[PDB]
């Protein structure tokens, strides 16, 4: 999949804008929020660009499988629900502390092997 996305030159991020400090509408309308901060380091180490896909977050999966984003960053909690249809990265933020509680993740296609290994080694970098 990387390969392809290189190909294009922009990674489409999938979120809910409604969820800050992660995902949120500015006073200028921007979509700003430490997942928007994350999904442009991503991008920026794969050499694309980003374009940030809002949506509701209930339509975050079915546009993952219908092939509309490449990955989800948008406050979403790993649960053994949603590793039934979607793959996740490691966690990159711990809500309770000592991997207690919510640990978010970002969804990747299950297919999508090579973009996730990649995905897993940047959160190495960024920790």
């Amino acid at each position: 999949a990387i390969d392809e996305i290189k190909s294009r030159g922009y990674l489409l991020v999938g979120l809910s804008a409604d969820f800050p400090p992660f995902e949120f509408v500015d006073e200028n309308g921007n979509i700003v929020g430490f997942d928007v901060d994350l999904a442009k380091e991503i991008a920026r180490r794969l050499g694309v660009e980003l374009k940030i896909v809002d949506m509701t977050f209930d339509g975050l999966i079915p546009s993952l499988l219908t092939k509309k984003i490449d990955v989800i960053i948008s406050g979403m909690t790993i649960t053994e629900e949603r590793k039934k249809v979607v793959a996740f990265s490691d966690p990159y933020f711990d809500a309770g502390g000592g991997g207690s509680g919510e640990q978010y993740g970002i969804a990747v296609r299950k297919e999508d092997t090579d973009l996730l290994e990649f995905i897993n080694s940047v959160l190495r970098e960024l920790k």
